[PDB]
C-alpha cells in the first residue's frame, strides 16, 4: 500500500507515547524496570555498543577498521554510527562531546 | 567460548553508560535528539507498538488474538510481551495502570 500521512501521525504519537512515558519513569526511579520490561537482551547489548561507538568516534583516536577490531562491531554498524553522528544537531554532538570524553 | 562473569560485568557497565547518559539527555531537554541518534526507525515503530500491547494487556478488554488482529502484532511478539510483564516488579506494573489507564 501507499505511504500515509495519516498513518505517520499514527505512528508519530505511539513514539511520543514512548518517550513520554520514558521520562516519568525516570522521574520516579523506575526506568530500570520500565527499560527491561521494553527491550530485549539483544537490544540492551546493541545500545551498550552503540554508546561505545559514539564515543570512539568522537574521540578520533581509533580508525574506523581499527574500530571494528577492538569492538567486534561490523564495518555496516560503525557506518550507520559514523551517518547518524553527522547528521545530528550541532548542540548534541557539543553535548555528547563533553559527557563522554574525560576533560583535557 | 563459554560465558565470562567478566564479560558479564562489561556488558552491564556498557548498558548502565547508556541508562544513565539517557537519563541526562532528558535532564537538559535532549531526550529525541539522543533518541533519534541511538536507535533505529525500525526501533523506534516497535517501541510504539510495545507500548501500545502493554496497554492493551493491562486492560484486559481484547483477547490476545483479538490484539494480533487488531494491531498487526504477531502472537510471538504479544506473548513475549505478557511473559515480560507477568515478570516485572508489583510496583513498575501499578505504576503502569496509574499512567496507560484512564481513570474511572
Ligand atoms: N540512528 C541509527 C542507529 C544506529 C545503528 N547502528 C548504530 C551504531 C552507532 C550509533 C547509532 C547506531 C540508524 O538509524 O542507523
Ligand atoms: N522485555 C521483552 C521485550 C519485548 C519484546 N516484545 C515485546 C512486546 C511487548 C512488550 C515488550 C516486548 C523481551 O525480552 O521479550
Ligand atoms: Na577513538
Ligand atoms: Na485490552
Amino acid at each position: 500500500s501507499p505511504y500515509s500521512a495519516a498513518m505517520a501521525e499514527q505512528r508519530h504519537q505511539e513514539w511520543l507515547r514512548f518517550v513520554d512515558l520514558l521520562k516519568n519513569a525516570y522521574q520516579n526511579d523506575l526506568h530500570l524496570p520500565l527499560l527491561n520490561l521494553m527491550l530485549t537482551p539483544d537490544e540492551r547489548e546493541a545500545l551498550g555498543t552503540r554508546v561505545r561507538i559514539v564515543e570512539e568516534l568522537l574521540r578520533g583516536e581509533m580508525s574506523q577498521r581499527e574500530l571494528k577490531n577492538e569492538l567486534g562491531a561490523g564495518i555496516a554498524t560503525i557506518t550507520r554510527g559514523s551517518n547518524s553522528l553527522k547528521a545530528a544537531p550541532v548542540e548534541l554532538r557539543q553535548w555528547l562531546e563533553e559527557v563522554l570524553l574525560k576533560s583535557d
